[PDB]
């Protein structure tokens, strides 16, 4: 009891993003250990402990907060948008969890269009599958269909006309007059309903047949790129460029801060198709700026493109508990992973102490210096927090 | 009575042209003799006559007849040439001329359903093939009942055609939902006006909760380039319940810090959509537009890119130094951005880079024609001065 005494430490935090359909409800968790064992608090951005909402917020046992089920005429702003977050606190002090974000989304709006696309015989053509920026969170492209039905998945064949990328994109090989009289049809799924519909636009392909020599061409919109793919995800970078004849394309990396740039190495984990570059299994050096080239007899061409590998944020802090004597400085450094970092903050028993860097430092200890301290890690979607004790020698 | 040549009417840098219609570059040099006027390629060879596809005319123009798409020959049609003009004094060549026959194909324009919240403006695009990308462009959109749309200086209105050639779209309500839009492009190349048989609708939704202001990921940058004197806009797409507020910023090169934008006679804003007439060099930089509402926020970046129009002189125009004395050269210029600066002599290329030119002591053989050059990865022009014995 009055052996092994500890400040509270986090053993189970609740995600950062909790996004839920209001049929489908939701429940998160927070543990924490210590001696005396913590009491777990559930509080506001504001740092106000949250109450029971009946039929919308319900605190139990276990440290959990419930997000029942609820009609779409019961939406709370106060209760379904918002960020919470998990105290817990013992005599010693005070700690918080990463920021969590609870969003409710009641059934609503959404659908697809696919914009038309007049392509040159022989080049090769990509079918998007348009949708809005506002439902773009939730709902993705499952698979694509064409008027006789067969269906369209991503696969690793990449040897086949008709390929689904990653990122969701319908890409033909080789296009032709035959492949003026197919339509296609993109397949979404909304992943908190688990709801599937197709598009009610059919994705068509205009055959050109010039003779006279075509120069590439680049839409604006498509000279520059910025792609973010997670960690270990596979995903795809386009080189959307038309000339007669069909063009060559060339992938490089710049060498990072120079105008230098190497040839990208294909291999079993990096392959191309026509113009894009298909890459599964995301690894962390993969971020970097791209370019690709285009060529043909009569003109060139070029698509730069800045890729960022997105890793999950996590922070620690050595020491995790230290005994400094009065008068003697008491150092804390934040060791952090992840891609990208934004910002790391400092926090003590709850309140900002107002320091940006990995490492925090006292001058001289004092008894109102005592408790707990925190580093977090932040970028514009994850928080990740760590904890550590300070005591009196 | 006697003058080295120099150029009263040299070609422009692009010459873009249809099969259907043909082209006819002119160039014209004053001196004393009569300079002749003789067309050559980049490399600088002469070129000759390609019976139907390249011709010269009676006043001595350079003709590329209306030729059928079977007859394309990329040695005529896809080519740099330049005039050179000449007599007993001299040499100098004209700016580079980018000469590109399209035989005509066919396109046309579509475009995509817009899904809005409700109160928020919205932007229809009419999208457009790449081949023809460079010779097609919005003048106007027609609703359903055949009004048309044009670009015009009342932003207070509803609907606003920008530069680009997007449709501006005012708040958007439900209301708007039965009403179409078609736009009405036009080829400068073969004059054709036509209507794109797409019809742009709105979808307008309102959603159950609030809405965090979403940008998609490929309108979070954008990167505009515009010629002088010309009028474009920058857009920030984005969409919040209830409708955000839009604040446009302009970064201090080589710092992080920012300073709002000065919204006047010439700089507009309708809804997030900034709106510039009459655009100068100096408007060139980095742009940060700023979404809010009282749920969230969102920002949208843009790189603007202002150049202007390449201009040459020389001064002297013309010198005459006696033998032993030093002669100078001083090439003055205009127009962004300036990549590289070359002299010439008599049609040579003698390999100095410098807005100042000086011979320390004239001899009989640098008696001549002198030019500079001034050149991006676009544009080029020239400036003539000649040389004379005293
Ligand atoms: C979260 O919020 C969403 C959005 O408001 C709610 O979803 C709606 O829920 C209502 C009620 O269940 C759905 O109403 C539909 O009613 C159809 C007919 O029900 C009537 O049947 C007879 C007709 O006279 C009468 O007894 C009486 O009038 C009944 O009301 C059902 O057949 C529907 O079920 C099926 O069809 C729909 C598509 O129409 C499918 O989506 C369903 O999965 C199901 O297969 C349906 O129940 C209404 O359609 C829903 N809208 C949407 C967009 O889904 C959720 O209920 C709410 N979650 C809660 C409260 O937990
Ligand atoms: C209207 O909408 C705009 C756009 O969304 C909002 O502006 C954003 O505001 C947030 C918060 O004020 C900004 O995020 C903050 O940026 C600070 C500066 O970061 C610099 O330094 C780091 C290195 O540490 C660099 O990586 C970075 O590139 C910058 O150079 C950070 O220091 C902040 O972090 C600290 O504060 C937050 C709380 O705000 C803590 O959670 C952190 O742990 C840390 O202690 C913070 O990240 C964001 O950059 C702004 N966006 C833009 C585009 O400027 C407006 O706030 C909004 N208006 C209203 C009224 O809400
Ligand atoms: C294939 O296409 C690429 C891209 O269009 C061509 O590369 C580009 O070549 C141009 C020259 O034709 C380069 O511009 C030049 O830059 C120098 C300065 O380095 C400048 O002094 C010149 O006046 C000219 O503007 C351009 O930088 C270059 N870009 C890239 C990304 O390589 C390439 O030449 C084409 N292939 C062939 C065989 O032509
Ligand atoms: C420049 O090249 C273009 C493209 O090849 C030529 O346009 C083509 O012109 C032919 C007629 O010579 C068109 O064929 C005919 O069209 C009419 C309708 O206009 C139709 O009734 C006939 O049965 C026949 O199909 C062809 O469609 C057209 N193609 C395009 C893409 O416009 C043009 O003639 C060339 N100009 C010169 C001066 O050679």
């Amino acid at each position: 009891g009055g052996a092994d005494q500890k400040g509270p430490v986090f053993l189970k935090e609740p995600t950062n993003r909790i996004d839920f359909s209001n049929s489908t409800g939701a429940e998160i968790e927070c543990k924490a250990s210590g001696n005396p064992m913590p009491e777990i608090i559930w509080i506001r951005s504001d740092g106000t402990a949250v109450g029971d909402v009946p039929g919308l917020r319900q605190i139990s046992s276990d440290g959990k907060l419930v997000f029942p089920p609820f009609r779409a005429e019961d939406y709370r702003q106060e209760v379904h948008a918002q960020v919470y977050a998990c105290l817990a606190r013992n005599q010693f002090g005070s700690i918080i969890s990463r920021d969590v974000h609870v969003r409710a989304v009641v059934n609503q709006f959404y659908g697809a269009d696919i914009l038309m696309e007049y392509v040159i015989r022989g080049n090769a053509a990509v079918l998007k599958c348009s949708i809005p920026s506002f439902v773009a969170d939730f709902v993705r492209v499952e698979s694509w269909i064409d008027e006789e039905g067969t269906e369209l998945r991503p696969s690793e064949n990449y040897d086949g006309k008709y390929l689904v990328l990653p990122s969701g994109e319908l890409h033909i090989r080789e296009v032709g007059p035959e492949d003026g009289y197919k339509s296609y049809q993109c397949r979404t799924k909304h992943r908190l309903t688990g709801e599937t519909r197709l598009s009610a636009t059919k994705g068509r392909l205009v055959i050109t047949e010039p003779v006279g020599s075509v120069r590439p061409k680049v839409n604006p919109q498509d000279k520059h790129q910025f792609i973010d793919v997670e960690l270990a995800s596979s995903y795809s970078l386009l080189c959307m460029a038309q000339s007669y004849p069909t063009p060559s394309f060339r992938w490089y990396k710049f060498i990072e801060g120079t105008t230098r740039k190497q040839a990208v190495v294909l291999n079993d984990r990096v392959k191309q198709v026509s113009g894009t570059l298909i890459i599964k299994d995301a690894v962390v050096e993969d971020s970097g700026k791209y370019l690709c080239v285009v060529n043909n007899s009569v003109g060139g061409e070029s698509v730069e493109t800045v890729l960022t590998v997105t890793a999950p944020l996590s922070a620690k802090i050595d020491p995790p508990t230290q005994t400094v004597d009065f008068g003697r400085p008491a150092v804390f450094t934040c060791q952090y992973t992840g891609n990208p970092i934004k910002t790391v903050s400092w926090m003590k028993d709850g309140k900002a102490i107002g320091h940006s860097e990995p490492v925090l430092r006292i001058e001289s200890v004092k008894k109102e210096d005592k408790g707990m301290y925190q580093c977090f890690v932040r970028n514009d979607q994850e928080s990740a927090e760590a904890s550590a004790e300070l005591k009196l020698g």
